[PDB]
């Protein structure tokens, strides 16, 4: 249901290392007030920990083990529902008064993904890219980020490449194992200069990092432009909140 899985362990246990298994034993010892667990109990990586039976956890950890085994089974279920969302919001002068629709789309979509493993990140761009909310799962920090999204004044030009770059850097910091990273862009496709060339180039970098690029058209949007940023035409939509919740 709800596991207080910290950083460096948010990834799937199959992608863990030997130091991550030790960090998992140190976290579980204080989270569940377990007996002093020796660090040399599970001298193996994450892939080898998934092959052991529950009787092996009892042998290596007589006091716990059964708790460490069942906790690993719940963490595997948390990783299946784990997902990283990135909201790329266009705060340029092109959206103007339509920024209320961008805020309502993010607010209504944030009220649905209430899972503890669901982490959100707010990145607005408009002649400058600034990550308002870093990637976190704390609902209090997300509610703080939502209020700051309303504090945004639509001023600047459209430069999606700089906004998608900050999203890919967070995906790069999470790594390719965080394939559940999803980028949700809320723009109007009103690009100028070589930005159409850099927006499609930066989008391919997101695809190389194992991320899905979803585009949300606001007011008027060049469909041919957003289909090149997104993976396909199906991932482009102006209902739409349910479509984002389904995929
Ligand atoms: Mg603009």
């Amino acid at each position: 249901g709800s596991i207080a899985l910290p950083a460096h362990l948010r990834l799937q246990p199959i992608y863990w290392s030997r130091d991550d298994v030790a960090q998992w034993l140190k976290w579980a010892e204080n989270e569940f007030s377990l007996r002093p667990i020796d660090s040399n109990t599970f001298e193996m990586n994450g892939k080898a920990l998934l092959l052991l039976t529950k009787e092996d956890f009892r042998y290596r950890s007589p006091h716990s083990g059964d708790e460490l085994y069942e906790l690993l089974q719940h963490i595997l279920a948390q990783a299946r529902a784990a997902f990283d969302l990135y909201f790329v919001l266009d705060k340029s002068g092109s959206v103007a008064n339509n920024w209320i629709e961008i805020y309502n789309f993010v607010q209504q979509l944030a009220e649905r993904f209430v899972s503890p493993e669901m982490r959100l990140s707010f990145i607005v761009f408009s002649s400058q890219a600034t990550i308002i909310l870093p990637l976190t799962g704390d609902r209090g920090k997300i509610s703080k980020g939502l209020e700051d999204l309303k504090r945004v004044s639509p001023v600047g030009e459209t430069y999606i490449h700089e906004g998608l770059k900050l999203a890919n850097e967070q995906i790069q910091k999470a790594g390719g194992l965080k394939t559940s990273s999803i980028i949700i862009a809320l723009t109007d496709g009103k690009l100028d200069g070589l930005v159409p060339s850099y927006a499609e180039k930066e989008a391919k970098i997101s695809r190389s990092l194992g991320a899905s690029v979803y585009a949300v058209g606001v007011l008027d949007f060049e469909q041919a432009q957003l289909e090149r940023i997104a993976d396909s035409k199906e991932q482009v939509f102006p209902g739409f909140q349910a479509l984002k919740g389904i995929i």
